[PDB]
DNA sequence: AAGACGTGGAC
DNA sequence: GTCCACGTCT
C-alpha cells in the first residue's frame, strides 16, 4: 500500500516540517555534521552546537584545515566526542581523496570514519537524492508500529530488517523527502510515549494502533568508578592540566590530574602519581557523574605544586585565565567551578 | 554480539 | 531513580 502511504507521509511531511538550522539547504556537509551530533542527543542540545560550529567551520575545508584542538573545544560539552574526531578525520579524508566533494556512492561514503548505515542514508538521500534506507530510533519505532515488529530493537540483525522495509516502501521518486518525513514522523507524532495515533496521517496504515498497542512498542531490554582528582596551583596560579591518551574513555580531552583509587583508601595514590614535587590537603567536595556505561565519584584534592623540573608527558602548566582555551569534559569543569567558589 | 562511548532534560 | 538515545566502532 506504499504509493498511497507515501502521499499522506509526504503531505503530512510539507505542512509540519520543523525549520530547523540544517534544514536551510542540503548542502552534504551541514548534513553531515549536523547528523553526526544527533547521534544520542536532543535536537534543542544540538542547535547552539550547529550553530557555532557552522560558523567556526563553514566549510568541510574549513573543518579539515583546523587544529584537532579547536575541533574539540567546539564539541566541549557535546558528549560521545570521538564522533568529532572521526568526523574530523572523515573530513580530511574527503579534502585530500575526493577533492573536498562528499562521495555520493554509499560504499565509498560508509567507508569513512563514524559513517555507518544511518549516516550513509541520511546524508546521501538528502543531499543527493540517493536511495538509501536512513533508519535511527525514530524510524525504528516508527516501522516496528506500522508493521507490528516486536524483535528486540538492539539485537544487531533488527536494523536490518528495518532497513529492507525501507527499501520496499520508499518513494524512490523523492528518497530523501520520503527519509526526512518518517524521521520527522516518529520525532513528531509517533514519539517514545504517548504518541497522536489520533493525530497520526498514516494511522490508517498502523497495525499497532489497529491492534491496540502503539503504547508497547518497541520492544527493547552501570558500574561505580572512585575517582580522586587534582587541583594543584603555582605561586603565581598557573595550574597543571594533562590531556587524556587518544584512546578509551574522553579521548584527547583535557583534565586536571587524577586516578582510579578503588574506594577510598587515601589521597596518596594521587600524590604518588609524580613522573613534580606535592603537597595536597583535605578535600574540598565529592559529586558524581555519569556516563552511558560507569559512574566517576569524584573527590578533588586542593593541592599546592612546586616546581623541580621540567613540565612534560601529556602535562601542561596553565595560567588560570587559559583554562577556558582548553576542552574539559563536564565533570572537570564542575571540577573547576567547585574549587574556584570554595577559593572564596 | 553486545559493550564502550557523554550529556542533559522530560517524566 | 528511567528513557531518550541504533549510532558506530569494536
Ligand atoms: S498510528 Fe500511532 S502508532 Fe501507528 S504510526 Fe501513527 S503514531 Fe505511530
Ligand atoms: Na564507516
Amino acid at each position: 500500500p506504499a504509493r498511497e502511504f507515501q502521499r499522506d507521509l509526504l503531505d503530512w511531511f510539507a505542512r509540519e516540517r520543523r525549520d530547523l538550522p540544517w534544514r536551510k539547504d542540503r548542502d552534504p556537509y551541514k548534513v553531515w555534521v549536523s547528523e553526526v551530533m544527533l547521534q544520542q542527543t536532543r535536537v534543542e542540545t544540538v542547535i547552539p552546537y550547529f550553530e557555532q560550529f557552522i560558523d567556526r567551520f563553514p566549510t568541510l575545508e574549513a573543518l579539515a584545515d583546523a587544529d584537532e584542538d579547536e575541533v574539540l573545544k567546539a564539541w566541549e560539552g557535546l558528549g560521545y566526542y570521538s564522533r568529532v574526531r572521526n568526523l574530523h578525520a572523515a573530513v580530511k579524508e574527503v579534502k585530500t581523496r575526493y577533492g573536498g566533494k562528499v562521495p555520493d556512492d554509499p560504499d565509498e561514503f560508509s567507508r569513512l570514519k563514524g559513517v555507518g548505515p544511518y549516516t550513509v542514508g541520511a546524508v546521501l538521500s538528502l543531499a543527493y537524492g540517493v536511495p538509501e534506507p536512513a533508519v535511527d530510533g525514530n524510524v525504528m519505532r516508527v516501522l516496528s508500529r506500522l508493521f507490528l515488529v516486536t524483535d528486540d530493537i538492539a539485537k544487531c540483525s533488527t536494523r536490518k530488517r528495518f532497513e529492507q522495509i525501507v527499501r520496499e516502501i520508499m518513494a524512490y521518486e523523492n528518497p530523501g523527502a520520503f527519509n526526512e518525513a518518517l524521521i520527522e514522523l516518529g520525532a513528531l507524532v509517533c514519539t517514545p510515549r504517548r504518541p497522536s495515533c489520533l493525530l497520526c496521517p498514516v494511522q490508517a496504515y498502523c497495525q499497532a494502533f489497529a491492534e491496540g498497542v502503539a503504547e508497547e512498542l518497541p520492544v527493547k531490554m552501570v558500574k561505580q568508578v572512585p575517582l580522586a582528582v587534582a587541583v594543584l596551583a603555582d605561586d603565581e596560579g598557573r595550574v597543571l592540566i594533562r590531556k587524556r591518551d587518544s584512546t578509551g574513555l574522553l579521548a584527547n580531552l583535557w583534565e586536571f590530574p587524577s586516578c582510579e583509587t578503588d574506594g577510598a583508601d587515601g589521597k596518596e595514590k594521587l600524590e604518588q602519581m609524580v613522573g613534580l614535587q606535592v603537597e595536597l590537603t583535605e578535600p574540598i567536595v565529592s559529586f558524581e557523574h555519569a556516563f552511558s556505561h560507569l559512574v566517576w565519584q569524584l573527590t578533588v584534592f586542593p593541592g599546592r605544586l612546586v616546581h623541580g623540573g621540567p613540565v612534560e608527558e601529556p602535562y601542561r602548566l596553565a595560567p588560570e585565565d587559559e583554562l577556558k582555551a582548553y576542552a574539559f569534559p563536564v565533570s572537570h569543569q564542575r571540577v573547576w567551578r567547585e574549587y574556584k567558589e570554595w577559593a572564596s
